């Protein structure tokens, strides 16, 4: 008061088994470096039905988390002057282009406004070359306009491209070599197409999703960390794209993280939680926090809230996105945007189900949700927001899980 402070320690006596059983998840790991100071806890087993604890070095699948060691490589090769970040990826991938795709800068496919598609799959590409060949192949067909937010994990796989071209190694070893080793993790890429692979194919501890956390710390902590990346070259990912807007998601985004929290206390970040597992990374770099939370159950995202609401009373404020729903609306409201909503080759059917709609996900997925005011919907039970896009005045897009899908 009188003198100033920077607040309480790590949380002492946080009992994590007991809020993971509260929230039914097998196992998992949450890492906490606060304050130049890290703590770590284990619960549960690897696997469902029991079997080998989960222990400080146990490996979970990042998912879509693995965007943001894409990004801080990229950035890295950016403080050595080595690729421009606000330059058409074109001049970079000039054998590529003998495109929409192209023109697109790495600001803007590090932030999801390059307008393109969300997936696209090719299991038999053996290289991040030969996918992006065939998908410059493609059809332009429905994409999101360039400048607004739409998730996409092609932007990230011409990311990962680009960082190819210029280091002249593979993805999977440009991202081992210039960030996996020296920030000192056992991080491991999982065997999946070498397109999805800077999108979401890396796994590890959540200690080590700490490390590069620390990375993006004003101060890392560690003369190894400092040297690694230059500080003017990640502040770069702390600062938001301007017009991207990524309703449903986040407050904000960067070139290669999430902006999670209201105005005052936002905080970087990224979150994982495909294929029954869930990942969750928080950095602030002022405050010097960083938070991990990995599980292998859906409920990890009900134990992330535990966790966030438990670190709160421990004087540690998370930054997390919780928007104000608009007020309920009886579902005749949504009778004009009823229809299929397509992105690349992925398509939603929006229908209306007594007092919900039902979403038709591709996969054969289904999901329904609340229908309020002003266009939004609100996913039953975890409370995702979507909304329905109208030109300034009918309905021609469906904003939902931070895609763009234009109406058909």
């Amino acid at each position: 008061g009188p003198l100033g402070g920077a607040g309480d320690g790590a949380p002492v006596g946080l009992d994590l088994d007991r809020l993971a059983r509260d929230c039914d998840v097998v196992g998992g790991q949450l890492a906490l470096h606060h304050q130049g100071t890290l703590t770590t806890w284990e619960f549960g087993t690897e696997e469902h039905a029991g079997g080998r604890p989960v222990h400080v070095g146990s490996a979970f699948p990042y998912g879509s988390v693995t965007k943001a060691f894409t990004a801080t490589a990229v950035l890295q090769l950016a403080g050595d002057g080595d690729l421009d970040l606000d330059r058409p990826v074109r001049e970079l991938l000039p054998e590529a282009e003998a495109h929409p795709a192209l023109a697109a800068t790495l600001r803007q496919l590090l932030s999801h406004t390059a307008g393109l598609p969300s997936d696209h799959d090719d299991e038999r590409a053996p290289s991040l070359r030969r996918w992006l060949t065939g998908f410059l192949a493609l059809p332009v067909g429905p994409w999101p306009a360039p400048g607004s937010f739409s998730y996409s994990n092609v932007g990230y796989g011409i990311a990962g491209r680009v960082v190819e071209a210029v280091t002249g190694l593979t993805w999977s070893e440009a991202v081992r070599d210039f960030l996996l080793h020296p920030l000192g993790t056992a991080i491991t890429v999982l065997p999946t197409d070498p397109g999805s692979l800077p999108a979401g194919g890396l796994a590890g501890s959540a200690a080590d999703l700490v490390r590069l956390g620390r990375l993006h710390l004003d101060e890392p902590g560690d003369p190894d960390l400092a040297r690694l990346a230059d500080p003017d070259a990640l502040r770069e990912m702390a600062r938001p794209t301007a017009g991207a807007d990524p309703f449903g998601l986040a407050d904000g985004w960067g070139p290669g993280l999430g902006r999670f929290g209201p105005a005052g206390n936002r905080w970087l970040g990224h979150d994982g939680t495909l294929d029954g597992a869930t990942c969750h990374l928080r950095i602030h770099p002022g405050r010097g926090t960083v938070v991990a939370l990995t599980t292998n159950s859906p409920t990890g995202q009900a134990l992330w809230d535990a966790v966030v609401d438990a670190l709160r009373d421990a004087d540690i404020d998370v930054g997390v996105h919780r928007p104000a729903p608009p007020p309920a609306i009886a579902a005749a409201a949504f009778a004009d945007c009823t229809g299929t909503y397509r992105n690349g080759d992925l398509a939603v059917t929006v229908g209306i189900d007594g007092p919900y709609l039902v979403l038709e996900l591709p996969g054969g997925a289904r999901e329904l949700a609340q229908p309020l005011a002003h266009r939004t919907f609100s996913s039953r039970g975890a409370g995702f927001l979507g909304r329905f896009v109208t030109d300034a005045d009918a309905v021609h897009a469906l904003q939902y899980s931070g895609r763009t899908l234009l109406r058909e």
